[PDB]
């Protein structure tokens, strides 16, 4: 054993020892209990970043621990390969997106392997391969024939200078983000998943996820957004029926979740597309301009509630069906056509948006809800205005005194008797649009024929292959410009026909890949039935919080789709879910001779102030934020590995913060992690150079010294602490601190005697197994110096409950014949014959 710790000498050999033993290459062996530990697979970006290393180290800690506990552990890895990154890299570099993607995959694979993740590489998938995406084309055709996937015209933001479609996230002040050109709203046919057919299942099944963070579940519930309310029809006043036709001339129908406040409605509001808006804007230009601004908006949903609410009176009136009050109709920008009836009622006394709106326009507020002897101020909003559970109705004639649920029913009966309304369940959830006007994505398996319509490609003709021999030029989606791809024959009638040129939303690949990993070379279906039966669901999923809504919902949806097709037998893909925090770092800048800032990379700055590393001109240290190319503050993990080895990188990431907390880059803390590894190395080297290995202490410990009993207490306390930090808390930094404390006590204990060595052997053999999930290379190497058994069949350390009982302090006591450290406990009820009796001289 070399005296100095040299990670490049040891990490390659340890990796070849794990690979030679095929310990991460698992099969469906019904003899070992399974465990499926999954980290969210990466985009083949080019190179790993520190978020990648944080995530896959967390995955590896948990997989290695469960493996050491005897589980058949599958930890798979692959590549979320489609999407815009490669398309833009292709445009800028004059290279095919596929060629760029496959080179990135090859490089990033090398990096992952060198970090020593215990990954089953025989299960690798790449989603841009036809061996992969044919199976989502297959599922699509099945759901298309069932109406679960359907085609319908929708509205997109068209950028006419860049000749491509943009999401609302890419529209700033009505303009394209790169081009700066005004976007055009266009109606085009697109494809949708009927996810709203499964809304109630997706909402309720969340309740089975006892090992999910409540915040993720609550975020899903808000997105689905179920409400039970009331449809209410307000009759249109005779004076307001001009330009209306059909049911819109007779009534304005609305949806509300608060029918118990219908006596408090002081006005109604309609979307800009609503026929009432159209009819009243006919002669009023300010209304026309307000309607146009609403249509031109591109407010992303994450920003919807933040937009400033605005409205315009129409001069048309409807009649409240419970009290006959005539309310003015307003066009408002927060009422969205396609949600419900595109019209709402407004109660400023008990809904805060209605309060702020009515306060803006001086619209009236009528209190109808009381909560205790609380005063009602019509000019200031108090939180109890919105209380549903503890309110009672006031100012509502027949309904005064009722609580929420009784009044809801009373209103329902009143409205139904009248023909004016009925209970109604609604969901904020929209159907899922999967059409993308992009080249680098999975082709949609549809052929368009003027005789037969939109026809699915039959199963025998899948995949529809995306041609890899393409270089996007910017001027529009390539597939629409390639007759060699879209010109075909109709599979139903044989006649002239055209393939669909839109590709799929890339969320589709990531909605089922965890099942594909179960049988990644299966060519007769999405996932083999035998391997789905064995692996079941993912036991532990690890990933970033930005995927808590869309990706998770989509995966849960696809799992229930696949379940209903007969392919899988679970309701939920993910049992345990762990959300890792961001990785952030200091920023540095010089100022520009244009009044701006040039963001410098940390690698080219030295500290003391701070300046360049090759130069000496100072920089300006500024704030800490998530690593990103925007402020040039990303720290390249390959240079951290080059400088210190993989074990140091993995230890720093786990020690620096709990996985949920944001991790702050620290040169100082990276050096602390390395020196701790050096210390682990030296501790074992020094122990072995003073006598060589011995049989680890085991068994009855009566007759060990006090000092060595104490070390065994700390030893077995550490084992239970660590096990509970890996298994229960998932708090890997406290488990490292625990092992450091154990080595501190060992450093202060004399282990020179014969029984001393046996306890030191025990301590050290436990320490390196306890830390093997975090830094497996050095622990594998040191374990081989201490003990000749395979580390992984030695298995996780066991707690010795005997070493936790602390030995008895037993004696009797007597005041006047009749029944410092003992005289202090025995006065808590003065001779003291050593050990047996305490006599208290009365
Ligand atoms: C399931 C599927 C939908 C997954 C999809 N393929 C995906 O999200 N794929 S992915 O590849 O994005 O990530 C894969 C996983 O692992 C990394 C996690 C990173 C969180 C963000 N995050 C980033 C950072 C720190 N950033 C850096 O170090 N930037 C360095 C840099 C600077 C300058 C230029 C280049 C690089 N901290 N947290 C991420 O949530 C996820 O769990
Ligand atoms: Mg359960
Ligand atoms: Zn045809």
């Amino acid at each position: 054993m070399q005296e100095h710790y040299q990670p490049a000498a040891i990490e390659p050999a340890a990796q070849k020892k794990w690979d030679d033993a095929r310990i991460s290459n698992v099969s469906e062996d019904a003899s070992k209990p399974k465990y499926y530990c999954l980290s969210m697979f990466p985009y083949p970006s080019g190179k790993l970043h520190m978020g990648h290393v944080r995530n896959y180290t967390i995955g590896d800690v948990l997989s290695r621990f469960k493996l050491l506990n005897g589980f058949n552990v599958m930890q798979p890895m692959g590549w979320d390969a489609f999407g815009m990154p490669a398309e833009n890299a292709a445009m800028k570099n004059n290279v095919a997106p596929a060629a760029w993607t496959y080179d990135n995959i090859e490089y990033m694979k090398t990096q992952l392997k060198s970090l020593g993740f215990a990954v089953d590489w025989e299960r690798e998938v790449a989603t841009c391969k036809p061996e992969y995406y044919r199976w989502e084309q297959w599922l699509f055709t099945k759901l298309f024939e069932k109406g679960i996937v359907y085609r319908k015209n929708g509205t997109v933001n068209w950028d006419p200078v860049d000749q491509t479609v943009l999401a609302n996230e890419q529209v700033i002040d009505g303009r394209g983000w790169r081009s700066g050109a005004l976007i055009e709203k266009r109606e085009i046919p697109m494809y949708y998943f009927k996810i709203t057919d499964y809304a109630e299942e997706l909402l309720n099944d969340l309740d089975k996820l006892e090992h999910w963070p409540e915040q993720v579940k609550t975020m899903q519930r808000n997105w689905i957004g179920k409400s039970r309310g009331m449809t209410v029809r307000f009759a249109v006043s005779d004076d307001s029926k001009q330009g209306l036709e059909g049911d819109y001339a007779k009534f304005l129908q609305v949806y509300t979740t608060r029918p118990d406040t219908l006596m408090g409605a002081t006005y109604v509001a309609v979307a800009a597309e609503h026929p009432l808006a159209t009819a009243a804007a006919a002669d009023k230009p300010e209304l026309q301009a307000f309607i146009a601004e609403c249509k031109a908006g591109s407010v992303a949903e994450a920003d919807m509630a933040t937009m400033e609410k605005k409205g315009v009176p129409t001069g048309r009136y409807v009649v409240n069906p419970l009290n006959g009050d005539k309310l003015e109709v307003w066009i408002a920008n927060y009422v969205l056509w396609g949600y419900g009836d595109g019209a709402v009622m407004a109660v400023p006394a008990h809904d805060e948006r209605d309060f702020e709106f009515a306060a803006k326009y001086n619209l009236p507020k009528k209190q109808v809800i009381a909560v205790g002897d609380n005063a009602f101020d019509a000019n200031r909003w108090q939180e109890w205005y919105g209380d549903k559970e503890n309110g009672v109705l006031v100012n509502s004639g027949d309904l005064d005194g009722l609580d929420f649920q009784t009044a809801f029913d009373a209103v329902a009966a009143k409205l139904q008797s009248q023909g004016a309304g009925e209970p109604k369940t609604q969901y904020r959830l929209r159907d899922w649009g999967i059409s993308r006007q992009r080249y680098w994505g999975c082709p949609i398996p549809i052929v368009h024929c003027e005789k037969c319509g939109n026809v699915p490609v039959p199963a025998d003709q899948l995949p529809v292959v995306l041609p890899e021999n393409v270089v996007p030029d910017g001027m529009g989606s390539p597939l629409a410009k390639m007759p060699e791809f879209y010109e075909t024959s109709c599979p139903c009638c044989g006649g002239a026909a055209k393939r669909e040129t839109d590709t799929m939303d890339t969320f589709i690949e990531s909605s089922w890949y965890f099942f594909r990993y179960m049988s990644p070379k299966f060519s007769d279906g999405m996932v083999s039935a035998e391997s789905a039966k064995y692996w079941g669901a993912v036991d532990q999923y690890i990933g970033g919080i930005e995927h808590a809504i869309l990706h998770l919902l989509y995966a849960r949806f696809f799992t229930k789709l696949m379940r209903d097709e007969g392919l899988v037998n679970v309701d939920e893909p993910f049992e345990r879910l762990l959300t890792q925090g961001m990785v952030v770092c200091e920023t540095y800048y010089r100022e520009n001779d244009k009044g701006g800032k040039d963001w410098i990379n940390p690698a080219d700055v030295e500290l003391t102030s701070a300046v360049l590393k090759a130069d000496g001109l100072p920089v300006v240290i500024s704030g800490t934020e998530k690593m990103s190319k925007s402020k040039n503050n990303g720290v390249d993990p390959q240079e951290l590995i080059n400088a210190y080895g993989a074990d140091t990188a993995r230890l720093f990431m786990m020690f620096a913060a709990p996985p949920e907390q944001s991790l702050e880059w620290s040169d100082s803390g990276v050096e602390g992690a390395h020196r701790f590894l050096r210390r682990l190395w030296r501790t074992v080297y020094e122990y072995l150079k003073q006598g060589g290995a011995v049989k680890a202490f085991a068994g009855n410990q009566d007759g060990l010294s006090k000092e060595l009993k104490d070390l065994r207490h700390k030893l077995h306390s550490t084992t239970a602490k660590v096990s509970d930090d890996y298994g229960r808390r998932q708090q890997f930094n406290t488990a490292i601190a625990a092992v450091m404390e154990l080595l501190n006590q060992y450093d202060k204990t004399d282990t020179g005697s014969e029984q001393g060595r046996a306890v030191a052997q025990e301590v050290l053999e436990a320490a390196v197994r306890l830390l093997w999930p975090i830094v497996p290379h050095i622990c594998e190497t040191l374990w081989s110096e201490l003990n000749g058994a395979k580390l992984w069949e030695a298995g996780w350390p066991t707690v010795d409950e005997a070493a936790l009982v602390k030995s008895e302090i037993e004696v009797m006591v007597q005041v006047n014949g009749k029944l410092a450290d003992l005289e202090a406990a025995a006065l808590a009820n003065i001779i003291v014959v050593p050990g047996r009796l305490v006599n208290i001289v009365v």
